[PDB]
Formats: C-alpha cells, sequence, structure tokens
C-alpha cells in the first residue's frame, strides 16, 4: 500500500486546501514519519529505501492528486538527497533520521539570483565551533512548514557551502509568499537570515567545492521529482478529460465521439506516455537524462493542462484541471526553466560525437 493511502489521505480535499492556501501540518508530519515524501532515503536512516522508479511513480500519483503536497515531497526529498550527497557519516545519520521521523525545505534562490544561481550573495562563515549565515532566499517551497532549512551560500575562500538551519534559530524570519499563483498550498516563503548562529556541524562536509556541483547535486533531485510530479499532472488531466468526454453529450452524442475531442484525448494520452517514458529512462540511469525528463514532462504537462481545460470547458472553469493549468505553468519555470533546459541540453548535444 502507498498510493491508495494517499488517495484517501488527500481524498477530496485538494480543492479546499488550494483555495485556502494551506496544507494540514498534521498530514505532512504523518507522511514524513512514514518515510513518504522521503521514500528514497536508505533504511539505515529509517527510510523506505525506494528506488527512483518506485518513488517516482509514487510521486507521480501524489502529483495527480495535489501538486502542493507533491511539492512538499520534492522539497523533503531534495533536502534529504542534498544531505546524504554532501553531509558526512554523522551528518547523514542525524538529519536523515529526523526527515523520516516527521520537515525541511531547500533555499538557494535569491531576489537577484534566479536562473543565475552563481549570483546569490548569502554567506556562510565558519568561525570555531560555530557557523554564521547571513542572507536572504526567495520562494522557498514548504519553508512555512519546515523545521530545517537547507541553505546554500558562499563561504569566503572556497566559495559555496550548504547549511542546515533550524527554523527557530534566533535571527531567522520565514515570510510566506502572500498570494502564490500556483501550488498555492505548498507553503512558499522567503527566508530572512540576519546573523544566524548555528553549530559548525550544521555546515555539511564538502561545503568547499565551487558554487556549481553543489546545487547541481541538489537540483538533480527535484528535477527528477518535478518530472514525475508532471507525469502526475498529466495523469489527472487525462483522466478528467476522458471522464468528461465519455459522459458529457452534445449534438446527440458523447463528446468523445466528436473527432476533434477524440484528438485532444489522444494528445493528452500521448503526452502522458511521453512524460512517463522519459522519467523512467532518467530514473534507471544521468544528469542530461534528468534535465531532459523535467523539461519534457513540464512542457507536456503545461500543454496537457490547457488541452484538458478545453475539453472540460465550463465544467472545469477547486478543479483538478483548474489547478493543473496553473500548477503546470509554474513547473515550466522552476528547477531550471524551459529556456535554461534548452541551453543545457543544447550544450549537451553540441558535445556529442
Ligand atoms: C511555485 C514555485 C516554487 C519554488 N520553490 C523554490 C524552492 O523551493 N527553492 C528555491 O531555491 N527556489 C524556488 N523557486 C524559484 C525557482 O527557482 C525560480 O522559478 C527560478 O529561479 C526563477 O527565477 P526568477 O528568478 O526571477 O527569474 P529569471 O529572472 O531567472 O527569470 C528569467 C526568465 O528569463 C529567462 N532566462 C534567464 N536567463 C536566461 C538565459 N541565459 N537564456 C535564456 N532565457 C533566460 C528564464 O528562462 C525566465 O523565463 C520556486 C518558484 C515557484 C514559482
Amino acid at each position: 500500500e502507498r498510493d491508495a493511502l494517499l488517495t484517501d489521505l488527500v481524498g477530496d480535499r485538494a480543492a479546499e486546501w488550494d483555495t485556502s492556501g494551506e496544507l494540514p501540518r498534521d498530514l505532512l508530519v504523518r507522511l514524513g514519519a512514514d518515510g513518504l515524501l522521503c521514500a528514497e532515503v536508505a533504511a539505515e536512516h529509517g527510510g523506505l529505501g525506494l528506488g527512483s522508479r518506485e518513488n517516482g511513480e509514487f510521486t507521480a500519483h501524489v502529483g495527480s492528486l495535489c501538486s502542493s503536497l507533491r511539492s512538499v515531497m520534492t522539497s523533503q526529498g531534495m533536502a534529504a538527497w542534498t544531505v546524504q550527497r554532501l553531509g558526512d557519516a554523522g551528518q547523514r545519520a542525524t538529519f536523515l533520521k529526523e526527515l523520516t521521523s516527521g520537515l525541511a525545505a531547500v533555499g538557494f534562490s535569491e531576489r537577484q539570483a534566479g536562473s543565475d544561481l552563481s549570483a546569490m550573495r548569502t554567506r556562510v562563515r565558519l568561525d570555531g565551533d560555530t557557523a554564521v549565515v547571513d542572507g536572504h532566499k526567495v520562494w522557498t517551497t514548504a519553508a512555512a512548514y519546515a523545521d530545517h532549512l537547507v541553505v546554500f551560500g558562499l563561504q569566503e575562500d572556497g566559495s559555496g557551502a550548504v547549511v542546515v538551519v533550524p527554523a527557530d534559530t534566533p535571527g531567522v524570519r520565514v515570510e510566506r509568499v502572500p498570494k502564490p499563483s500556483g501550488c498555492r498550498a505548498a507553503g512558499h516563503a522567503d527566508l530572512h537570515l540576519d546573523q544566524v548562529r548555528v553549530p559548525a556541524g550544521a555546515v555539511l562536509a564538502g561545503s568547499g567545492a565551487s558554487l556549481p556541483m553543489l546545487v547541481a547535486a541538489s537540483l538533480a533531485y527535484g528535477r527528477k521529482s518535478v518530472a514525475w510530479g508532471c507525469v502526475g499532472i498529466l495523469r489527472a488531466c487525462r483522466t478528467a478529460a476522458v471522464a468528461h468526454a465519455r459522459t458529457r453529450e452534445q449534438f446527440g452524442r458523447p463528446l468523445g465521439d466528436h473527432q476533434l475531442v477524440a484528438g485532444h484525448i489522444a494528445d493528452l494520452w500521448t503526452a502522458e506516455q511521453i512524460a512517463a517514458r522519459v522519467c523512467e529512462y532518467a530514473s534507471d540511469h544521468m544528469v542530461p537524462a534528468t534535465i531532459l525528463a523535467k523539461h519534457v514532462a513540464a512542457e507536456r504537462a503545461a500543454a496537457g493542462a490547457a488541452t484538458a481545460a478545453q475539453v472540460l470547458a465550463s465544467a472545469g472553469a477547486g478543479h483538478v484541471v483548474e489547478r493543473a493549468y496553473r500548477d503546470a505553468k509554474l513547473m515550466e519555470i522552476i528547477e531550471g526553466s524551459s529556456e535554461m533546459c534548452r541551453v543545457m541540453l543544447a550544450q549537451h548535444a553540441l558535445a556529442l560525437p
């Protein structure tokens, strides 16, 4: 059991969560403690130890129900991955167990550093037994719910470091984004870090490599998660469109019998299949396949959502299709925008024999 559980946990409440702009805190801790939202974490740390396909299809299913909830899973998973990819033995042992005993967020983006991550100015300064982080992050997903804030920044010598900061450490202020356009219940919030003091142990080991590499390591997850999340959006759109198409009648027959509508259904099904295949391929493998999966799944999900909205018409004008339309648009922008994905994939192709 896993998807069935989420179908009923969600069980017809996504619309209200979306319009109210918030997810139940109790649900997230419950899922976190169950190891879900963190499924790929090794069993040694109390994780479920799921592979990329298993966790991926699970992420896709949650995405098909509520993308705000799905976004929390991506943030959770990304934080966990970042710590187990950079942290040491003691660091991974401490943080990973907490992320699977019931919340974290990952903030690297800044007002002046969006697509250009190397433009962030937040600084982390090791000073004896203590680290001092000072900066500001924007649009941090799930930050309004997090206990831990995984913050990226520049050291001093070897620029680029990552620090796990307790949400309640004096000097930190998490200001929720007022009116987010999509994934409205994901708890987006800007982070204000005014001279925050934390143990030197909070700074993950390997926090000495360049700005890229790090971030690139964390973005690998997230891009994979967002890609599967988009497969979920396509699932919800395809199923809602087909349901409307074989039940709604106009001009004396089910909409599905009108070839133009059939065409939309075919394109929705095809989009869903394409996104799944690319996600599966990336999950098997690596960096380019993941960028590719996120890119295609996102663009196809955005197109699919518009197509599904067309099919449902006034009935979809709340709604899974309504939310998919707004949510998918955002997916084309985050975790490496469509434009950045094109520049990166272009660079990849231009380096092939
Ligand atoms: C719902 C949501 C959740 C988010 N969650 C997080 C999170 O958890 N953590 C986090 O750190 N950030 C998060 N972000 C922000 C996400 O990282 C951003 O979408 C991205 O960095 C947005 O940058 P924006 O900076 O100003 O702009 P840019 O100002 O980056 O936007 C630029 C526009 O110009 C294009 N562009 C920029 N440079 C180039 C170029 N060289 N070539 C071609 N086109 C270019 C872009 O593709 C884009 O369309 C989230 C955002 C949203 C909307």
